[PDB]
């Protein structure tokens, strides 16, 4: 199509108190043999992870797009699975579309993607139909992901909720917890196993080390999010040490 880009810049609209994708989304893609990456930011505030604390955390998306805009970046990620989730079967679509919109009446260029439908988008390239959940939220919203996933076409064969509202604390979730969770689950006929569904509970490093214990494919929020920026991109599809997802590009 056109001239080599240079330094591929993504935007990310998180959570306040979400520190963990600003580190796991540079941490991931800096192993790219091919692309280099800059991250620009813009807040909207939560930091309890529950209907009303999410409510109020959406309603600032229409100010966050108007700033992220301002640097130009190629694609943006709505980084918040749950906040999207929450919504009901259908809601990334309607999420993406009002950001794109908004975007195209500002003369913007910019790609949009959402950590919920990135899952999809990388839960199908896996040719999952059995997925199992590990998330750090309250139940009732875990039970609206398991919803929105089986709204999708996906048997969610199991799933946990490790319970922990305050979004500062799922960033200390030690990955011996995340881990324990995981073990805890029933994975026989499990095509994929969701390792963190929520983008501040930390698990990157336990994706390589969680698919040779379990022998499935293994994703979360972040590493869908990471293979759903590269393809928006037009990049190769190999990355090491992000698991299988990541190294759907390996044979080209």
């Amino acid at each position: 199509q056109g001239p080599a880009m240079g330094i591929r810049r993504i935007g990310l609209v998180v959570p306040s108190s979400n520190v963990t994708v600003e580190t796991e989304m540079p941490a991931l893609l800096s192993r790219h043999p091919g692309a280099e990456f800059s991250f620009h930011s813009t807040r909207m505030r939560m930091h309890t992870v529950s209907p009303e604390g999410l409510a109020a955390m959406n309603a600032q998306r229409e100010r966050c797009v108007l700033e992220i805009a301002d640097a130009a970046p190629e694609v943006i990620l709505y980084a918040c699975l749950v906040a999207v989730m929450v919504g009901g079967p259908g809601e990334h679509h309607r999420v993406e579309s009002a950001v794109a919109e908004q975007l195209a009446t500002g003369g913007s260029q910019a790609l949009v993607r959402s950590s919920a439908g990135a899952l999809v988008e990388g839960l199908r390239a896996l040719d999952a139909q059995r997925v199992a959940l590990v998330t750090p939220y309250m139940r009732p919203l875990a039970e609206k992901v398991v919803a929105y996933l089986e709204a999708e076409g996906f048997t969610i064969s199991d799933w946990r909720a490790l319970e922990v509202a305050d979004n500062t604390e799922v960033g200390c979730i030690p990955g011996e917890q995340v881990m324990a969770a995981a073990r805890s689950l029933d994975l026989s006929e499990v095509d994929a196993l969701v390792i963190s569904c929520a983008v501040q509970m930390p698990s990157l490093p336990l994706v390589e080390t969680a698919e040779r214990e379990f022998g499935i494919p293994v994703l979360s929020a972040a590493t869908a999010g990471a293979y759903s920026i590269l393809r928006s991109l037009d990049l190769p599809v190999a990355v090491p040490g992000a698991g299988r997802l990541l190294r759907q590009d390996s044979a080209v």
